[PDB]
């Protein structure tokens, strides 16, 4: 297990979703389906011209995994995954440009979609992150931050996920109406019924 | 016709797209078909709860209709278009925030779609642009500007729309392969190919 320090302008902006009253939470799930969808984009386009990309599995779809006993809401894509270094070194496109401006529009939380960094909108609704990510050229890793200005990286030695990106929200206690199948359903039709790859809300 | 000035960043954005050399201006085109995806996802939303938000037209579509004779590439979407308020006061989603620290960040240009100020990349090949709306809410309505810190809003007589958006490309002299069938098709293949609504092109 390596743990590793934030990029200085991701830590606030963690601080801020963590320590400041945001009305529409609903969001996150939008955001994270996004990003879902765009890795899946990333992956079906590849493929077009080298077919053994798809080796890793066929399907390219969402599902959405709540658990009232663990108090988890896990939203699981075939999307392209993500390598060991973009684990450490963040991806790409989320960076200090967009992070910077994002907080100062801050001080609605909606449109940090717009920012490039949808994902950390989990933490409005959840106390801890898990990100288990298996890329084609890499081994399958675990990402986890609960905040305070670090996160770790390990091997995931755990059940193998062929290809794509599972993130684990661990709810906060009194976010538990996200893992209703009512209250999913409907975030679902009022931000995300367009995306154009299927999403699966499991029943328990 | 009313004459307006560009808010303070939006000049800033502008005069920095047109002024400094960037090598990847074919994104120009993804951001316009992101913004024609958006605007149908709005329509389409929206008629969901009330099917009569389609009286004006129930295609859901975009089209891309070259001219090397008048040196104009204009892109057309059926999408929710935009009533006078917003074509004065610009769109909620674009505002200091998105476009000031893009600027930063600028100082690749693919990033600007990130920060919900796509559609100014239309500078980086077009000397001037117009775009002609029409939202159910409002009359048909031309926005206008060749850059230069002003723009213009006037009633549109022109050829009805029904419902939707048009954005008139006037192409700078040295950017002309856009009216190219097949440029656009591989710009169209390679950044918006899974855009889930039909992109057609109009064969001069
Ligand atoms: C399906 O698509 C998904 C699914 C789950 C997560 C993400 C995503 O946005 N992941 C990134 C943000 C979060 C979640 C995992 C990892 C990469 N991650 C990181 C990784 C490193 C960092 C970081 O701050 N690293 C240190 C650093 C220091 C100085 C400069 C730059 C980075 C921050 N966030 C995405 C795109
Ligand atoms: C299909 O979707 C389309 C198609 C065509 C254009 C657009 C779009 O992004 N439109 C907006 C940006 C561009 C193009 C039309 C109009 C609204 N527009 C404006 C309008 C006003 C302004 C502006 O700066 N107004 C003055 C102002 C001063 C001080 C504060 C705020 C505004 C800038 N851009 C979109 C979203």
């Amino acid at each position: 297990v390596e743990t590793f320090a934030f990029q200085a302008e991701i830590a606030q902006l963690m601080s801020l979703i963590i320590n400041t009253f945001y009305s529409n939470k609903e969001i996150f799930l939008r955001e994270l389906i996004s990003n879902s969808s765009d890795a899946l984009d990333k992956i079906r386009y590849e493929s077009l011209t080298d077919p053994s990309k798809l080796d890793s599995g066929k399907e390219l779809h969402i599902n959405l995994i709540p658990n009232k006993q663990d108090r988890t809401l896990t939203i699981v894509d075939t999307g392209i995954g993500m390598t060991k270094a973009d684990l450490i070194n963040n991806l790409g496109t989320i960076a200090k440009s967009g992070t910077k401006a994002f907080m100062e529009a801050l001080q609605d939380i909606s449109m940090i979609g717009q920012f490039g960094v949808g994902f950390y909108s989990a933490y409005l609704v959840a106390e801890k992150v898990t990100v288990i990510t298996k890329h084609n050229d890499d081994e399958q890793y675990a990402w986890e931050s609960s905040a305070g200005g670090s996160f770790t990286v390990r091997t995931d030695t755990g059940e193998p996920m062929g290809r794509g990106t599972k993130v684990i929200l661990h709810l906060k206690e009194d976010q538990t109406e996200y893992l209703e199948e009512r209250r999913i359903k409907e975030i679902v039709k009022k931000h995300s019924q367009f995306i154009g790859y299927p999403i699966t809300l499991f029943v328990e």
